[PDB]
């Protein structure tokens, strides 16, 4: 008759660390409960030691992580972009992100047009048809910012977080050859093992799927959408979102299925309160 | 006897300068014409040269102004946060913002509850109090992120702008001198001369005027606020938030009527459209 954490259990330790927890069985509650005790101890010792080093040596993880990435995506010839957080349902619409979307539940409005950005996405195409008419080869460019999507039991992400999103419009070569190698710069930056797979789209012209130890990090696209709301660009480009508080949380291998993103509770991955 | 750009004209020019058009004089109105296309055109022409450099050369230079605030603020023993957008109505109270305070009625509202943070003083006061569980010398944090306010003519600002806030608690010494000293480094860091004002206030222990080129920048505060409608925290801190589009635009002594903040119109100062 074995037990398991009790639920309260999974929560504190999940808190504090980022095994996975939920599937360890015990022979019975007393055998649970010193396990716990014991674990916790272990989580809490390493948490305020890590608190600790970070007050006595400051340092901020997600900063580090975008300079390294800016680093990559510079060599590349990419430019940063800052877009406001404001989008239109219009500009969401060309985007596929309609009524229909799942996404489109997820969305915060401020009225009853604008709208907090899920993705970078829009705002990425309109600077980049901005810049063709500046430029006739590729355009080559990136964000670093907060995206806002409501939260639900099946995304991982908090309502806020950090995503990183490039895109390039207009490449010298097969637009997926070149969204591939992108993203070999990022995961170097991030420094994790990763996985792609190309899959068929009833809406793009493909798709790339991002696997980390076999958890599904982001998804890319290749070139105009094909949905009946067109977007106003037509040349061929690629892109792709990293939400970068996650891809911080795989950089250990380990996932607790907690939520990732903007969080005044954590501070380089250790609990404050 | 005299004439002057026309309104018009002086939209026409600061869409692509940040230069004072005020103060320019002609003999008649067939000169100031002449002087506007010649001007407006030399605009124009240096908007698309440095444009397609920033495409040869990719650079962000606000992206350069916060790593160099950060070079600055970490010799300093500063840690910097991400702290989240959304922050509760009662949030704002405990940070003097109140429906008395002028601030109130820029705010944005997402729901009933939660808001768009209008600056970073509520979050960074709930980092620092719990840090204080963690070490009990200095609490020197800072965080870089967007802030929302609503347009206002009174105000310089767009809706969304980038805003630094550095805070100090507890401090080793008198928390005025420390904060006028933090000031120092990122005003060394923009780059330009400025001048501060030690104002005795009503609502805090001391507010500092900070002005650049003889326009207000921002206003720092010290200690835990006298108002007091509800209650704050008794440690004595302070700190200071700035608007870094802003110390961009005043970086070159002038200053245009051009609002400061996230544009998708603009990209490091250009014209894209």
């Amino acid at each position: 008759m074995v037990v398991k954490f009790t639920d309260s259990q999974i929560q504190h330790l999940m808190e504090y660390g980022d095994n996975d927890w939920s599937e360890a069985e015990f022979e019975d509650a007393a055998a649970r409960d010193k396990e716990f005790s014991s674990q916790f101890s272990k989580l809490k010792s390493a948490n305020d030691k890590g608190l600790k080093d970070v007050i006595a040596n400051p340092r901020n993880d997600l900063t580090d992580l975008e300079n390294k990435i800016r680093e990559k995506l510079a060599a590349r010839g990419f430019i940063e972009v800052h877009t406001p957080i404001f989008v239109s349902k219009s500009a969401l619409a060309k985007m596929t992100i309609t009524e229909d979307h799942p996404l489109f539940k997820q969305v915060f409005w401020i009225d009853d047009k604008r709208a907090l950005r899920p993705m970078h996405a829009m705002n990425a195409l309109k600077v980049m048809r901005e810049l063709r008419d500046h430029t006739k080869g590729p355009v080559k460019i990136f964000e670093i910012g907060s995206c806002f999507r409501k939260e639900s039991k099946s995304s991982t992400h908090l309502e806020e977080f950090t995503m990183l999103n490039l895109a390039e419009m207009g490449p010298d070569g097969d637009p997926m050859e070149h969204l591939k190698m992108y993203i070999g710069d990022i995961m170097d930056a991030v420094g994790v093992e990763y996985t792609t797979s190309r899959e068929e789209s009833d809406v793009w012209v493909e798709t790339l799927d991002v696997e980390i130890n076999g958890t599904e990090v982001a998804s890319g696209s290749v070139g105009p959408h094909k949905l009946d709301p067109a977007h106003d660009v037509h040349e061929p480009w690629a892109g792709i979102g990293f939400g970068l508080e996650r891809l911080l949380m795989l950089k250990n291998g380990k996932s607790n299925a907690r939520k990732t993103g903007k969080s005044i509770t954590y501070l380089n991955g250790y609990k404050l309160d």
